[PDB]
């Protein structure tokens, strides 16, 4: 099971954290550009993708990818104190969440 | 087999568009307190429901959940300004937006 | 069952009440332009059609289609301050009121 | 049943108040040109028609049909001030009203 | 069974203290440049690699892969103060850490 | 195989390069306290053991200990300048070389 | 075989050579203090030591013990510009010199 798990910080502050378990051919991705952006993302789903791009300051994200396959999901937070929640367990299927400017609420539920 | 299709405005200069076609035991809600507010939803996915509810002034929204089923999504937009595009095509899925404040864009894509 | 209910507003301070219950493949359309129309529609009836129209400022319209098959309901108001009242039961029936001007009342019920 | 109720109304203060129940196959028509007519009209009978004009100012009408068949009912009044009063619950039959001028009173009754 | 740890240190102040146990065909490896580095790293998997590189002043680092077999920890501080923490213990899996400026503290989990 | 290599380095412009291969059960372990140390050493010896200490300023070390079985070598420089220069091949021996001062300089071979 | 090969030095400028080679169970030491006291030791005798002791400055020895069994040799060099050239090859045999001052010169040979 070719599992990648990769994490990109540039700037000051910004913390991640990630989980891949049980979790075959799939992609975890955190990428964190600025200051003070929180990531927390667990993935166990098989031959699915985790992308979260953070650009600005205070954004946060909670992802949850579990029980799916072939499941996508995409979080890019554009910049300030954006939030993110989303859960997805569906089976090909696939979840965007983008947010753009300042103070965002955004929740996905994919069963 | 009941489809309802509702549109409510309360306050001056809001504008909606609606569709609801090959939409079986599904609700549409639209409901619009305040001014300017615009909304565009098409709902053709069956035991569906699509509920936007726009509070206050210059928000847009723009609604598709089409081929799902069993699938609801909920936007919600307090303020000013706040830009919402939404596309549902998972069964058994939810999609939840709430934009709070001024200028907030929000799209979800959930397939 | 296509059950579409589509409301259009264009202008300000239009108010639009409208319920589509156990109404199958049938349509319930209200068009509101120019100011402070009122509209309260209610459709049950299946194979039905209901279609408002209101042009111009103060109209108000009660619309009421039950229990009905393979009915059409039409109101048409251009101008201000027009009342209509409408209730229609009897199945495969039209009612169709005009009003033109100001002020002006109108009663129809067909069972 | 194809039952049709038609109220045309253009000037201004015109009032028109019409009744169709149990009438199959029927039309009940109401035409009023100008202003401060008022009209009332009752249609109960099946396969049978009402046609009401009125041209011109502060002309009445009071009309019944019940309970005939294959009737047909009409009354002109132009000008001014006319009253009208017709009951009908002949079948096979017709009425005709016609009053031009100011002032006219006309009763008519056909059973 | 060939294991490897090594160490290359490029200026002052920078420490490491490296652990490798019950390791098989495992490379460990630290190249620190400049000053004040810290690092902390414990191999414990079988066909595994670790390569830590700190560039710059004042990182740390603390890395565990541990019962893992055929994986890959990737940690890269350049700059100043950056802190980086991971823990892998799954097999077949990566781990990718980069971190670019002043400030970042970065956690990763994989299991 | 518990093969470990530690390098200690405490102050500033101390470099240490270390190689451990084919060695198990082996331990390698470089101090350095001070200021422009200099120290290399490579281990491929089974159940061997290297210390070297460089307290001071300055101090040169080259260590290469190859092929041998029990082996251990102690290396100690206090001070300015020293050089030691160490081979040690032989099985079942120790290499001992203890430098205190400024300007020493030992070449120690054991075959 | 247990050879063990140990040099201490204490002072500046010191300088010792030492080779063991096919030497089972022997010890071979050497012991200077002060400064650029010589030594030049081989070692290839079984069940044998070598025992040199170097207190002072300019000293010089050369020690060569070979081919013998149950052999012993000393050399104790105390002060300044001494010179010894040893050369052992006797079975169960001992050589031990010793001098004190300025200018000695011993060659002992043992066959």
């Amino acid at each position: 099971p070719n599992s990648e798990l990769n994490i990109y910080q540039y700037g000051g502050g910004n913390s991640a954290l990630a989980l891949q378990t049980d979790c075959r051919n799939s992609d975890l991705t955190i990428t964190q550009h600025g200051g003070g952006n929180g990531a927390d993302v667990g993935q166990g789903s098989d031959d699915s993708s985790i992308d979260l791009t953070q650009r600005g300051f205070g954004n946060s994200a909670t992802l949850d990818q579990w029980n799916g396959k072939n499941s996508e999901m995409t979080v890019k937070q554009f910049g300030g104190g954006n939030g993110a929640a989303v859960d997805q367990t569906a089976s090909n299927s696939s979840v965007n969440v983008t947010q753009c400017g300042f103070g965002n609420n955004a929740t996905a539920h994919q069963y």
